[PDB]
């Protein structure tokens, strides 16, 4: 039942129902002749919704929008972007134009400057630092320390124990670290080993790529890093 490349197109984006009030929202994207699938998350609060991630890119933002307002039919009013990649704020400019309130951590915001990249307009204070949490309505936002990013953030969602893990953590199926051009391989470790200490409790990890799991996703990870 989990969407995957091979039954999305370039422009296409599907809702998947997680939990009470949660859906995660797959996208996919050609890089070379490379076709990928991407995950964000969505999370309901009274009568609005909470965007985390955007779809990667314009087009794919755009039907993301349509397909949450024929599926659930509630207003996205805020959302937050877990790092300065495509996939992760590529449709910030979609996002705006639709009256959503874009945020991200201080350190996301001037990599994604740095990169060319769209930028969030608002600033997630007190994230600076290694082990650093905030609430921010449904969820809490926790910056682990540097990993696949040196400023990737995870989010958790407290009422139905959901972790988004966003490009940090690896989906079971996946053997090789990926794109490390940003990576801080000596840290990812240490890293990991933040996130399972304070969310003991997660019924669900989600990836940045590809299948849900469960906790056993972050040791995963681990192995996939070290080699
Ligand atoms: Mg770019
Ligand atoms: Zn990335
Ligand atoms: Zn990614």
């Amino acid at each position: 039942e989990y969407p995957t490349v091979d039954d999305i197109p370039v422009g296409e984006v599907r809702l998947y129902k997680i939990g009470d009030g949660v859906w995660s929202h797959i996208a996919t994207q050609k890089l070379g002749d490379t076709v990928y699938s991407s995950n964000g998350l969505i999370v309901r609060d009274a009568d609005e919704l909470l965007l985390i991630d955007t779809a990667w890119g314009a087009k794919n933002t755009v039907a993301l929008l349509a397909e949450i307002e024929k599926q659930i039919g509630l207003p996205v009013t805020r959302s937050i972007s877990t790092h300065f990649h495509d996939d992760r704020v590529g449709g910030v400019d979609v996002l705006r134009a639709a009256g959503v309130a874009t945020y991200t951590s201080p350190l996301t915001r001037q990599l994604a400057e740095a990169a060319g990249n769209e930028v969030p307009a608002h600033s997630l204070k007190a994230l600076s630092s290694s082990g650093d949490v905030v609430r921010f309505g449904p969820v809490e936002v926790f910056y682990p320390g540097a990993a696949h990013s040196g400023d990737n953030l995870v989010v958790y969602v407290p009422a139905v124990r959901v972790l988004f893990g966003g490009c940090a953590v690896h989906e079971a199926s996946r053997e090789s670290a990926g794109n490390v051009a940003d990576a801080n391989l000596a840290e990812w470790p240490a890293t990991i080993k933040r996130i399972q200490q304070r969310y003991p409790e997660a019924e669900v990890v989600i990836p940045g790529h590809g299948l849900p799991g469960g906790l056993e996703l972050l040791q995963h990870t681990t192995n996939v890093v070290k080699t």
